């Protein structure tokens, strides 16, 4: 008999609770790297005035180590201004890591946002965030001896990918399509195009010109990086349905959710969106309001993984597609780990960073047997360093 | 220098892919157990005539075994008819596992929705599914070396914890009574009353009674199971807010969105309901309906751990409150992951099912060291066992 008629209870032997037998961090060292690139990179930000060319990006590396010998890396970044503010937060914040179990990753996020709560729970503070909240993930997988992709369930062991680094309005049209060959030859599984540049008559120049090159098939999208209004938008998306593309990106200001709606409910044509979105409360208005068809949120920006997590689902409630924006070292991944078909988007610039290349085979990136994110940090990284600090003491 | 004026792209060397290297599943045993209640219970249900006194509860045990060495063990249940249904499609889509990597759990899950996709997405087909996605869940916790709120993530470390089994209908008062000092002898720190019955003015005299008793402070809780109409719930609500419950559970029709939505807006006192449901997507309509405060979802009742997860998400982002259904060795784990404070269910009934037993201690139910679940099925259980099968070779 499993009862009575009066109520009874057990009594266990094992008295060792997994309070009192958890790992627990010992040491974090956090770092603000600078990427150069030689060559200034331009988009229609740039042809526009919005900014100046790109010259190099900030990342700001956290890596944590655990008393029973774990280890985590993880980064965040910036594109212009931000990399300094990131740092110092990460760096004023830190502290707070030392003693914690590394695997109860959102008390450790929770206690986090109140040690800063004064700075919000979206944009930078977060951002300082992500790297730590990266590294937790990456020693969660190491842990169990798996590529993150299986951490976290996957649903495909390769992603489709596409190159953005050899379509920028900085390069000559010639250049373009000499990078588009490279880039097919590479394996490359689709070409975006910057576009939104003033003179519209250029950008569907320069358009037609890579759909004749790659043919009727191969998969081709733009992106306008928020430089067009609402007229033009429609106008140019009207015209550009002659090219099947795979879909149009940020047409709008990254905050207009009523104008991307529009734009999507009237072209058939996929809309993308939501790279400069901070936080996952900022990707739900986007997608309550139908902003899109393909969601486009970026893991170091949104405040890391756990975040991230949250938003791949209800993109997927609402059947949306993925197309995380730039780190391929860890949105391989979190894509990889989505119900419907993503997108991956390839920029070699973060290469000199890790040991490690992922593999590009026929259209698709391939997730290697390697733990964690799967990449260690190289002698580069740490030339770049130009700013670091501990907490600690190395187990 | 990062990037150049045309587009560049590296090698890998280490060649082996996730895809290659992963574990796989090469045997499953499938269970149908019953557990014996010698002493027969009964609650509002039978006390209208709507069923039976409950002699017994039906067990669905899968044990899952890995090519690499890893094990994982879940399992469903079934109060009334529905075992053997559970039992059957388990055993009709199990060999669907061979071969599979056991860290796509969700992958998994999809293919065994596919198998059987003629008999829907909620119901009898999900909860056939529990056993595994739950032991699937177990053995990837093992693999990390960790109790499953580990890998899951825990914000406690222990869960409060309240007494059902000791105040169901069919014990006399000063029994419930007795029960009350035996369970708060034994560090419970709550008490739920089953209540609903045909005399309503019983009831209330039975629940005076043992606030009497446990004294104005004492967590204290009443359940209803879906036995009042809105007329008697709103009634009985009224006169309930004197005795400041916890909640009040199961007040209407577990399908009664609007009269739950209602009763919660009027009252002060918080309803519960949702241990009925049996799927995400039911769970969803409560939540979007805003029927209840505390959600009590049931892993084994709604396709395991990984809905569960879902339903886990969806109330948090609506500020409710989590208290799972009975199932304590599965819950303990999902609540102390549980953002908000929440509440775990105590039954003995399952004890003898298990080596190992939970430790309970002033008011809460502390999380043991052991890895997975933390349970490992005792011999009793295999003598409980009716019918098994199984499928591939143990490695
Ligand atoms: O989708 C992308 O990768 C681009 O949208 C880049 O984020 C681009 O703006 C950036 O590299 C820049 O040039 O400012
Ligand atoms: O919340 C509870 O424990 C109850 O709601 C039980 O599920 C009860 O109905 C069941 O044990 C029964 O007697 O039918
Ligand atoms: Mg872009
Ligand atoms: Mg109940």
């Amino acid at each position: 008999s499993a009862n009575s008629d009066a109520v009874t209870y057990a009594k266990a032997a094992n008295t060792r609770t997994a309070a009192e037998t958890g790992d627990r961090i010992e040491w974090v060292k956090l770092s603000l790297a600078f990427l150069p690139l030689a060559t200034p990179v331009s988009d229609a930000k740039v042809l526009t005035g919005r900014q100046k060319p790109l010259t190099e990006v900030a990342i700001i590396i956290a890596e944590i180590r655990s008393r029973d010998g774990f280890e985590g890396v993880g980064f965040s970044y910036s594109k212009r201004a931000g990399g300094q503010g990131i740092y110092a937060h990460a760096k004023e914040i830190a502290d707070n890591l030392l003693g914690e179990d590394p695997n109860d990753i959102d008390k450790i996020y929770t206690k986090l946002l109140w040690a800063g709560a004064s700075v919000g729970r979206s944009g930078m503070a977060v951002q300082a965030i992500s790297p730590i909240d990266i590294a937790l993930w990456d020693m969660k997988a190491k842990r169990a001896g798996l590529p993150l992709a299986k951490l976290l369930g996957a649903h495909r062991d390769s992603v489709q990918c596409y190159n953005t680094s050899g379509g920028f309005l900085h390069t000559p049209l010639d250049q373009v399509l000499k990078n588009v060959v490279i880039s097919r030859e590479n394996g490359i599984g689709g070409i975006k195009l910057a576009v939104g540049q003033p003179n519209c008559a250029e950008d569907i120049r320069r358009l037609t010109a890579v759909r004749e090159a790659l043919g009727d098939e191969f998969p081709l999208m733009v992106d306008a990086n928020q430089q067009w209004d609402r007229e033009t938008a429609i106008r140019m998306g009207r015209k550009m349905e002659q090219f099947n593309l795979i879909w149009i990106e940020e047409p709008l200001d990254a905050y207009d959710i009523e104008g991307h709606a529009q734009l999507a409910a009237a072209l058939d044509t996929p809309i993308a969106t939501g790279e400069m979105l901070t936080s996952f409360r900022e990707h739900e208005q986007l997608i309550l309001g139908n902003a899109s068809d393909f969601v486009q949120p970026d893991a170091p920006r949104v405040g890391g993984i756990s975040p991230f997590l949250k938003i791949m689902d209800l993109a997927a409630k609402h059947g949306r597609k993925l197309a995380p924006h730039f780190a391929m070292e860890v949105h391989l991944h979190l894509s990889a780990a989505y119900p419907l078909e993503p997108w991956l988007e390839h920029f070699e610039w973060l290469n000199p960073l890790f040991n490690e290349q992922l593999e590009l085979r026929d259209g698709r990136m391939w997730i290697s047997d390697r733990h964690g994110l799967g990449f260690t940090l190289s002698e580069q990284a740490r030339r770049w360093t130009q700013l670091t600090c501990e907490f600690g003491k190395r187990p």
